[PDB]
C-alpha cells in the first residue's frame, strides 16, 4: 500500500470441545472512516475450516478465508467495533495468524 489504508483490528474468542472451535470475533476500527460494511481476509494456517456463521459472510477459500460482514451488523463509524462469530473444526493446532486485512486495509489481531 503506497499511501495509509486503515489498520483495524480483530480479536478472537475461540470456544472448543472436543474440536469444533466456535469463535467469537469482535472487530475495532479506529482509521477515519464509516464503516458502513466491509470485507476482510486473510487464512487459516492449520486445517481451521469454518462452518457455521452469524452476523458474518464468511467464506472459505480453499484453505484461505474472507467475511463480508454485512451492512447492518457493520455499520459502525470509524471510532467504534463490529462483531461476529462462527463454528469451525479443527485439530489442534494455530488458528487466528496476526495481522489480516480489512477490504483493502490491514488489521492486527486484538
Amino acid at each position: 500500500a503506497s499511501s495509509g489504508p486503515a489498520g483495524c483490528q480483530v480479536l478472537w474468542g475461540v470456544n472448543q470441545w472436543n474440536t469444533g472451535f466456535t469463535a467469537n470475533v469482535t472487530v475495532k476500527n479506529t482509521s477515519s472512516a464509516p464503516v458502513d460494511g466491509w470485507t476482510l481476509t486473510f487464512s487459516f494456517p492449520s486445517g481451521q475450516q469454518v462452518t457455521q456463521a452469524w452476523s458474518s459472510t464468511v467464506t472459505q477459500s480453499g484453505s484461505a478465508v474472507t467475511v463480508r460482514n454485512a451492512p447492518w451488523n457493520g455499520s459502525i463509524p470509524a471510532g467504534g467495533t463490529a462483531q461476529f462469530g462462527f463454528n469451525g473444526s479443527h485439530t489442534g493446532t494455530n488458528a487466528a495468524p496476526t495481522a489480516f486485512s480489512l477490504n483493502g486495509t490491514p488489521c492486527t489481531v486484538g
